[PDB]
């Protein structure tokens, strides 16, 4: 809280923090305990987790949390020195550690001073690696010094340094759990205007946090900053009346729950990566047709996420996803985009061709990175559009690395799912048959959504929706156009209303609202697209 | 160490330790014998294997055991210093050896003091290596100065430092023997009671330790540390109360046998590649269906492991491995994951794509290292999922290095086994045919598991297991539905029970137990997955 950084500061990590406490902090305080009963404590702990998640700050509170002498060193300067003086640098601090013991030897990004064992060829690199190894090895137990370190990759460190000896104790620090978030946000709130005493705010922060899967701890804190920024916009005209600072408003600044609400959206939720790109707005209500599909597609995604509780009351595992398949021109993507807009937990979309061309050696490491990123960011919806494009038949008898690399990896990686993870797969394909049936095997998809072509009646609703923006006239009547064409697909009726305009603009140079005739002419301009031949294909392939 | 490290301190390595003793220690003590009739003794030893595990401890026990003056220097600081004086550092120590001989001149991490043969471009690097070569050559016999040092690179050194007459004796120390484990843990019992001692407990701990196949020396010691930690949790509610520790319970804490057992689960598995794999959770009972497969698969993995003695009575070598193949959607992976959960031996699971982009310098060496580590950590069960994906036929040459790299390495690595390497191959593939037939040869597998699709009778058992969690109504007749459909796979029947719920929640938001009807509607929501055309394909393909 008030402290520079201390136990009372740290929070939300209580399980994980509970590791730290229970591991290094306890002996360090009363040696009497371990002195009486057996074994030596740990000599160090490595903190694994979502990169730099305020990594340092966790260990930064072991600076007032133990009273062991402070002893930060940071990776870059350790290896800098004029050749072979870098090694003696390390040792010099290490000796000063033994001198000042008990001591919090704090070095982070320890990967930097701990590359791979032998998978790096560098002289100096191997010099310091060996040294650090040895700095562990010469050992005096009298080194009642702890060595804390953090890294971006668990195994980045020399596999030797992983041993149950050299950095025996190892700590992974997880992603902020939902219930955990509250604690996190709670500390970050005790520095700015809430709403009042507001038990209601505590509850607001609760449901706020539940409104999303959350963001990283740092990001959560950035949310609070957003609120600040946002509220500062609200006060921007009032405050910006004068160059000197007004003191009248300086406590008559009040930030309230709606600010936060406006920040919750339009703060980048991106836990990580450039992965996730903007999607145009449209809500499930704003998409028309296929009420049945909607009722189920919604209930599959929404139910676990919006109401976990009743789903546990069932006790059945949540569905892992579904495929959308139908004749092209049903604007598969639009259905998809809708689910993503409304979704209370963020959606991740990585378009298929991009991954299949993705250069990272042209490796399947890319497909796997999708899932990797997803797994970390879960609860989440991964979207694969044209899953066919990323996966044909693995029943292909002639295999390239097209198939070997990605298509098979896709399989294994989908199978790769951490079962608890709230990943949901929204697949789409035009021709189901093209993919490998293993993707049409369960575990991947859980429903197979055939998209029937729109009937006249459904056309009526999509049609009404489509001309909703456009200015209609008393002359037009919609149920007429519904009855006019049934053979029209949705993609064409889109263009239909469009084309009506093209016609209409020709008729009257000054704009006028559309007439029956403006539709008629356009009816005869563009063609129907729902072919009974292709429908028969899908109708029969739904037998499969 | 502090309580004098002596031969008896070191333990478990006794077989190996007997080498050290008999090699360097013996002449050094009574040289008069060998002096009268006998060899020129050894003069240097390199300890190859998992690092620091005992490396140091070996030479640390020569420190207080023979009047050979221990003389630690560690590689990093020897070569760091102001140019051309770094080399003379070494020379000084060697000379100081000759004055004070016999002396245990100790430098470890022989790699840092001898990085490469000539491969490094480092001036000083090549300086110190050459010098060290010569420091071996200059030798006076009177300089009986043994040089112990260790490395994780068997060949970092110039071949000269290998060459007999230069570090002539070389001793590799590796994972202990089962009986050896006892010695290690036993020695650690002197530092901490399990309650007092109890020869009965000691014998229990003895077989307890054999209940785990192995750990490395360090890891074994970490196990005991874990116990400590674990037991300190046990006394944690009582301990917190105190600020001045009671003498009343100070070593009247009891580290119960169950504590050890519970540390035994959730202890580091393997010292290296501790990154290893994730975690499954299924228990053998929970594998439903395929009771027959279970009976054979279990006896293949379990037998060698559960009773070695009776298996030697057979005298047949352990089963080479087996492949699982059938129509997909038998959730191959779950069967596999299960066997691995219960098995005492390590599980290794390496998903195909991950490895397949691992071409560490266009180099398969990572797959080779998987097996390498596996070989070291043996007995273990390797699981290869989509073994096809990493092993297409060599009958396809529509590759660059893809096949060459991994498939042939796979081959040579399967061949790489030793009888004592209790690696066991649990294969899984959707389609055998994609695979290189060389892997489908004997030795590269032992059995070929065709998975017969779920029978009605087996559906019942998988079904009971599946609805076990679910609220079950008296309305349902489970044997009815089992007998109702069969073309429906198990993976789908999972979703069947799921969808039943979806139906049920829709009907009543208040969650009542599932009904026959809830299955019926859902029965027709899902469709079969098993297609007899492909089953016949695989059934017949069991011929090839």
């Amino acid at each position: 809280e008030v402290s520079r950084i201390s136990y009372e500061d740290i929070g939300g990590l209580s399980e994980q923090l509970g590791k730290i406490r229970e591991m290094i902090e306890l002996p360090l305080k009363h040696p009497e305990l371990f002195e009486r009963l057996g074994i030596t404590p740990p000599k160090g702990v490595i903190l694994y987790g979502p990169p730099g998640t305020g990594k340092t700050l966790i260990a930064r509170a072991v600076a007032n949390e133990s009273g062991a002498n402070f002893l930060s060193i940071n990776g870059p300067e350790i290896m800098s020195k004029y050749y072979g003086q870098s090694e003696q640098k390390l040792r010099e601090i290490f000796s000063k550690a033994e001198e000042t013991a008990p001591s919090i030897i704090f070095i982070d990004e320890i990967d930097s001073i701990a590359p791979k064992r032998e998978e790096v060829q560098g002289e100096v690199e191997r010099r310091v690696v060996a040294q650090l190894l040895t700095l562990m090895d010469g050992m005096k137990e009298r080194g009642h010094v702890i060595v804390i370190g953090a890294t971006n990759r668990i195994d980045a460190i020399d596999p030797a340094l992983r041993r149950p000896g050299r950095f025996d104790r190892e700590i992974e620090i997880g992603v902020p759990d939902r219930n955990g978030r509250k604690e996190i946000l709670m500390i970050h709130t005790r520095n700015m205007p809430l709403g009042m005493s507001e038990e209601e705010k505590n509850k607001f922060l609760e449901e706020m946090a539940d409104y999303t899967y959350g963001f990283v701890g740092a990001d959560l804190a950035a949310l609070v900053r957003e609120s600040a920024m946002n509220a500062l916009r609200r006060y921007l005209p009032e405050i910006d009346l004068d160059k000197p600072i007004p003191t009248e408003i300086l406590e008559k600044m009040v930030v309230t729950e709606d600010d936060f609400k406006n920040a919750l959206k339009s703060i980048e939720p991106s836990s990580l990566r450039e992965v996730m790109v903007e999607v145009p707005n449209v809500h499930w209500d704003d998409i028309g047709g296929l009420e049945d599909v909607k009722r189920e597609i919604k209930e599959t995604v929404e139910l676990p996420l919006l109401k976990p509780d009743v789903f546990k009351r069932l006790g059945i595992r949540p569905s892992k996803g579904f495929l959308l398949y139908g004749p092209p021109g049903v604007g598969k993507t639009l259905l998809a985009k809708a689910v993503a807009t409304e979704s209370n937990a963020n959606f991740i979309s990585i378009k298929g061709p991009e991954v299949l061309s993705k250069w990272v050696g042209e490796s399947e490491k890319a497909i796997r990175e999708i899932f990797k990123k997803a797994k970390q960011v879960a609860p989440a919806i991964v979207f694969l559009d044209e899953i066919d494009s990323i996966a044909p038949r693995r029943g292909t008898t002639s295999d390239s690395g097209v198939t070997e690399r990605i298509v098979n990896q896709l399989l294994t990686s989908l199978d790769g799912i951490e079962v608890m993870n709230g990943v949901v797969v929204i697949g789409a394909t035009n021709r189901p048959d093209i993919m490998d049936p293993a993707l049409l095997r369960a575990g991947r998809f859980d429903k197979l959504i055939y998209i029937p072509p729109p009937d006249k009646e459904a056309r009526l609703s999509i049609l009404k929706v489509h001309t909703k923006n456009m200015p209609l006239a008393p002359d037009v009547d919609l149920n007429d156009i519904a009855q006019r064409t049934e053979g029209y697909v949705g993609a064409d009726l889109e263009n239909l209303c469009r084309e009506a305009g093209m016609n209409a603009y020709r008729e009257n140079p000054d704009a006028t609202s559309v007439s029956q005739k403006n539709f008629l002419d356009a009816l005869k301009t563009i063609r129907p697209s729902v072919d009974e031949e292709v429908i028969k294909f899908y109708r029969t392939l739904s037998e499969t």
